[PDB]
């Protein structure tokens, strides 16, 4: 058993997985599908690989690292399709070293995505708190980047070809994955489904932030009114009060805003002293000088917010499309070496075909989502 020159019969017979010899009519239709969503994934990536690259604009760091999980959905294309060309009868005629071959290609194919949309997620998480976009150094440290996914994405796909496989281990081989250990896939489905729970932790940092600036800047503006209105004393206060608490707030997080919502924090405080004293009038006065330095930022910041999370809602969706379908498939992993009896694991050619759709799901969210990048695809046609 222990590296054998055992066929693939040996390792598929002795595990609850089922074996062909035949032709059958789904395996036709199963590698017909397979192949025409695999040349399409070559070609919908290819598209946006080459936008990126010809266009002006898409020369910033978020956009690289877009082109590089194009890449590795192009890598995924190959490796799918040398999958789909040994399913079904053709599977019997692979080698130990052919079987863990195509398994290496997906599990590489996988991990180069994985800490791709990890990467962006690092990249939004960064440019929120940093406002705008970085210089050229930022640009040099995105190709270091690039190698360190895929060195990842190599590495991840080499471990179980480099002893960790249930070849000297016959009794701990999994149902789905005759050649591959349960130790190996369990260990390799949480630490997948680890990574998507931080990067939903990553995103939920970031829109909780958004939501808590926008709350503090309708609590300004509102209140703001109120001082407009020919109100008692106690009415100027009770706003003022109400502005002064939610720019402290605000100001929890180059130096242009560190030192510039400190300014209106200082003249709502010079305000409520006016009110204090008696000077209503006075402190009407100096709340509308507050509307006169609030409108001289929303031009520096307000306007580039919006382009901003017009893309940050955009990769949201390319990693939301991402856990909804290999999520399934992951599980499906556990319940194999977890769950013995409960469960049959029939709907195992649904969630491989799931998954490999997500490769062509990308081009798909950037066409309809980007506005300057959909322009940029009909280019290259003609
Ligand atoms: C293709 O048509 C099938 O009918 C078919 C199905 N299989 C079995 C496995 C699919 C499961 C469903 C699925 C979907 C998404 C993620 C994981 C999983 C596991 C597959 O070997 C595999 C194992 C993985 O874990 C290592 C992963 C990963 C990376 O997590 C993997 O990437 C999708 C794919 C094999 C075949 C064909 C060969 C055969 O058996 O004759
Ligand atoms: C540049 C030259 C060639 C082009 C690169 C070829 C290597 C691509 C990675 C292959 C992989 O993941 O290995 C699978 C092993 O697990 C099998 O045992």
């Amino acid at each position: 058993q222990c590296f054998y020159n055992e066929s693939i019969a040996f390792f598929y017979n002795r595990s609850g997985k089922h074996l062909a010899t035949e032709w059958n009519t789904v395996s036709k239709l199963v590698m017909g599908l397979g192949i025409t969503v695999c040349i399409f994934i070559m070609l919908a990536n290819l598209l946006v690989m080459v936008a990126i690259y010809v266009n002006r604009r898409f020369h910033f760091p978020i956009y690289y690292l877009m082109a590089n999980l194009a890449a590795a959905d192009f890598f995924a294309g190959l490796a799918y399709f040398y999958l789909m060309f040994n399913t079904g009868p053709n599977t019997r005629r692979l080698t130990v070293s052919t079987w863990l071959l195509r398994q290496g290609l997906i599990d590489t194919s996988l991990t180069a995505s994985v800490a791709n949309l990890l990467a962006i997620a690092i990249e939004r998480h960064i440019t929120v708190f940093r406002m705008q976009l970085h210089t050229r150094m930022s640009n040099r440290r995105v190709v270091v980047v690039i190698v360190v996914i895929w060195t990842m994405a190599i590495v991840m796909g080499a471990i179980p070809s480099v002893g960790w496989n249930c070849i000297c281990d016959i009794e701990n081989c999994s149902n789905m994955a005759p050649l591959y250990s349960d130790s190996y896939l369990v260990f390799w489905a949480i630490f997948n489904l680890v990574t998507f729970v931080v990067m939903v932790v990553l995103y939920a940092h970031i829109f909780g932030y958004v939501a808590d600036l926008e709350d503090n800047w309708e609590t300004l503006n509102d209140n703001l009114k109120v001082i407009e209105k020919a109100d008692n004393a106690a009415q100027v206060k009770d706003a003022l009060t109400k502005m002064r608490a939610a720019a402290l707030d605000a100001q929890k997080a180059m130096k242009d805003f560190r030192h510039g919502f400190d300014i209106l924090v200082g003249q709502i405080d010079d305000a409520l002293k006016l009110a204090n004293e008696g000077k209503v009038k006075e402190a009407q006065a100096a709340a509308e000088q507050l509307k006169t330095t609030r409108n001289a930022y929303i031009q520096k910041y307000l306007r580039n917010r919006d382009t901003m999370m017009s893309l940050l809602k955009t990769v949201v969706i390319v990693l939301g499309a991402f856990i909804i379908c290999w999520t399934p498939g992951l599980v499906l992993l556990l319940l194999d070496v977890c769950c013995p009896q409960c469960d049959v694991l029939a709907y195992e050619k649904f969630f491989l075909l799931l998954a490999e759709f997500n490769s062509a799901m990308n081009p798909i969210i950037y066409s309809y989502r980007d506005k300057e990048m959909s322009a940029t695809f009909r280019q290259i046609l003609g």
